[PDB]
């Protein structure tokens, strides 16, 4: 037998990697696999067809014990693989269906976006707009459900012209600050699924002459260390990344050795962290 | 060589009406099979006041036999909790606990979701009037399963009284006095959740009592498929929750405490399942 683990991204490596998100990850995953001497295997493949073959290599190679997949898209191919072919694997994010039948680590997305919701309605914002990730992802779903759920509560509308979806980037800040900002009524405060988009945000509301958080509050997720030192300092929700790796992977090995087993789901805390990025609207 | 293996169950009181709810010997099921797994026999408190039970806690970590503890159920302001933390004992919890959530590391189901599942449901039933029946306001279960309803009736945009909302602690008793009150007042529901089994049955039988047909003319969801739910009248509508896995989980997650000395406190969930009866 040959204990390796291994990872599958979103996409290559080289993106993966351009976001801090990945190396906390794998900075848990690996803190783990240290402990049960585990080593770590990851495919080059750029794209989604280069991805699959990259897993069913894996697989096919006899020498992966067991597969951690670093995130949960909708109609993932490589789930409805490794299901069939019965490979112990191990999600970080919900899945679609099934919760029953696949283990899983996560934090309560949902709720944590219901309560950065809460806290900006909290604050007299009713105008709020959120910029996420690919609508395919489950993390963006959940994180959209929560706000959107925390609107109608309020009874706060929530038009479609304030929900965008872009890929995890600056650019991408920069696009949704043009497309928001550009309305003829728009956003006060801006929730970004994550920091990446956050710190983009920042920077085109900058360009144009606005001033967070006297004219924009922007709350994100997922505390990178570049949000600790924006100016100004970024509210972010910290979703403790390593503790998702190393949690994932106590998970896989747990279902790898044991050999017979249950699913369950892990539910990581999270922590809105408030720093600069917001302001008092009434 | 060097052995002793056995874990502690925090049990309420001998008395309570809770003891005799069938939620803990399927609880003590899970953890029974799981500490099976690895050689870990139970030991169990007795005492009946909140003081006696404490004791009993203080008596289990001094005499050092006890590798670790688990908590049936959860207080609100807890002292056990707070002492075991002081000692540095590895402990696990069934159910949410109110504060430190991200301090303690339980095991629990998704009560606000399901909560929102069976309204739902109903609603696709499409009945105007729900209510809600729970065991007594402080344990957090019933606060969840409150919220998950009040929520989707909201996003609903149906309207709850604040009296189809009631309180009652878990008897069979409190479900017969509560099918009274409801068909009480100018309107009657024609819908209702009740949060546990036993409370359920007593809602079954006492609208047996007055000559009321479940389902045609009042919709009854429950949680818990005690399976006293199967027993019943017309079988039910009902939440299953896996107890057993619970317990399981919760025993699988005090092992690995008390035997890696892991810190991370996390939230183990289990699934539930809505099966549909009446
Ligand atoms: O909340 C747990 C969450 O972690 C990962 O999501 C990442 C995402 O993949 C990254 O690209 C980046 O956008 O940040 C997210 C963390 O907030 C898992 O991929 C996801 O499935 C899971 O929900
Ligand atoms: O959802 C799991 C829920 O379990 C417990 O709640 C019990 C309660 O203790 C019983 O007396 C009765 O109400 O049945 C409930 C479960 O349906 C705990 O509160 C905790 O495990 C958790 O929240």
């Amino acid at each position: 037998t040959t204990k390796t683990l291994g990872l599958v991204m979103p996409s290559s490596a080289s993106k993966a990697f351009q976001n801090p998100f990945f190396p906390e990850v794998i900075r848990g995953i690996s803190s783990f696999a240290h402990v049960e001497g585990y080593a770590l295997y990851m495919s080059t493949g750029e794209t989604e067809e280069e991805i699959f073959n990259g897993v069913v290599k894996m697989v096919q190679g006899r020498q992966i014990g067991g597969i951690i997949l670093l995130y949960s898209r909708e109609n993932d191919r490589i789930i409805q693989y490794l299901h069939e072919q019965n490979f112990p694997f191990v999600l970080i994010g919900k899945p679609y269906d099934r919760k029953d039948e696949i283990t899983y680590v996560d934090n309560d997305n949902y709720t944590a976006a219901r309560e950065v919701a809460e806290y900006l309605i909290s604050l007299g914002h009713k105008q709020i707009a959120f910029i996420g990730g690919g609508s395919d992802l489950l993390v963006t779903r959940d994180r959209l459900a929560g706000m959107s759920d925390a609107l109608k509560l309020a009874d706060i509308v929530l038009p479609k012209e304030y929900i965008l979806h872009f890929d995890f980037s600056r650019e991408s800040g920069q696009q949704a600050v043009e497309e928001l900002m550009g309305l003829q009524q728009p956003p006060t405060a801006i929730m970004a699924t994550d920091d990446l988009i956050g710190l983009g945000v920042l920077s085109a509301l900058s360009k144009k002459g606005f001033v967070v958080p006297k004219d924009v509050s922007i709350v994100s997720f997922n505390n990178a260390l570049l949000s600790e030192i924006a100016s100004p300092p970024l509210s972010t929700v910290d979703v403790n990344i390593y503790q998702l790796g190393y949690e994932a992977a106590k998970a896989l090995v747990d279902k790898v050795e044991n050999a017979e087993s249950t699913a369950k789901c892990i539910i990581i805390p999270h922590k809105l962290l408030k720093r600069q990025t917001c302001e008092g609207h009434h």
